[PDB]
């Protein structure tokens, strides 16, 4: 039984929004959590199901989840540097919505900073980083399948489903295009192969 139904969070962000039109262009049928509904697009592939709320209301969650094969996880803090515990009290609001409801698949963003020596985290990025460790934290440990996707720097390039998963931080390059990421979390929808596992995407455009 292949994954049909599926909840992101976080759709409406940068990565968000390709990973979703992507989901629906691929067949999916995709529920997305927005706080503010004008900031999903009228042009382009639509959702089939859109809950209005908040990550950190466990209620809203819930309707997200309910029903659901997987979970994609783009949460984040725009252009926010401020400590935070956003997305990881989403997480944790995920968790127990994916267990209420007997969903057992998630794939979230991260980044890389938690493959690479922590020593290197530029100090701006080190809040959000902090939180994306407590994120990380409460999926590894949730005991649901969990492909964590640690990426580089996201850029603009266009989609090319070309770039390489490594599993280690190492790879061609320190660049994935949005649209890419997006392409890979859709791919570990269909493979258990990176399940337990944290996930390096780069590409040299
Ligand atoms: N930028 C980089 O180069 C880079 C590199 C590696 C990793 N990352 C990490 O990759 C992840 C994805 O980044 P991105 O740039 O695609 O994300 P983004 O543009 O920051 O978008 C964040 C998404 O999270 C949603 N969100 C935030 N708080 C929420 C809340 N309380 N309830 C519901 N949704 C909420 C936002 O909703 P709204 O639209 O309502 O604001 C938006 O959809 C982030 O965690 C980021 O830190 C970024
Ligand atoms: C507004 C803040 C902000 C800016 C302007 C920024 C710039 C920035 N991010 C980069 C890559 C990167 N940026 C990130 C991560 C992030 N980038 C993010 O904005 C967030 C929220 C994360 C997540 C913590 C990562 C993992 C790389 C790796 C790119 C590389 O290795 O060169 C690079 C390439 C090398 C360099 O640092 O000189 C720059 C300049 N990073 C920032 O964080």
């Amino acid at each position: 039984m292949a994954v049909k139904k599926i909840a992101i969070f976080g759709a409406t962000g940068q990565t968000g929004l390709t990973t979703l039109a992507q989901a629906v262009q691929a067949g999916y049928e995709v529920t997305v959590l927005v706080r503010d509904s004008s900031r999903l697009p009228s042009e382009g592939p639509r959702p089939a199901h859109v809950v209005v709320g908040d990550v950190l209301q466990a209620a809203d969650v819930d309707k997200t989840v309910a029903g659901q094969d997987a979970v994609i996880v783009l949460l984040g803090t725009r252009n926010d540097l401020s400590p935070t515990t956003v997305m990881s009290e989403g997480a944790r609001n995920i968790v127990a919505a994916m267990k209420a409801h007997g969903v057992d698949k998630v794939v979230a963003c991260t980044s890389a900073f938690l493959l690479w020596d922590p020593t290197k985290v530029p100090p701006r990025l080190q809040a959000v980083t902090d939180d994306h460790i407590r994120m990380h934290k409460v999926l590894r440990e949730s005991g649901l399948k969990y492909v964590a996707v640690m990426p580089p720097h996201i850029g603009d390039q266009p989609l090319t489903g070309a770039y390489t998963v490594t599993l280690d931080g190492r790879g061609p390059s320190r660049v994935i295009s949005k649209h890419d990421l997006g392409h890979f979390m859709l791919r570990c929808l269909t493979t258990d192969e990176y399940d337990g596992h944290s996930t390096y995407p780069s590409h040299q455009y």
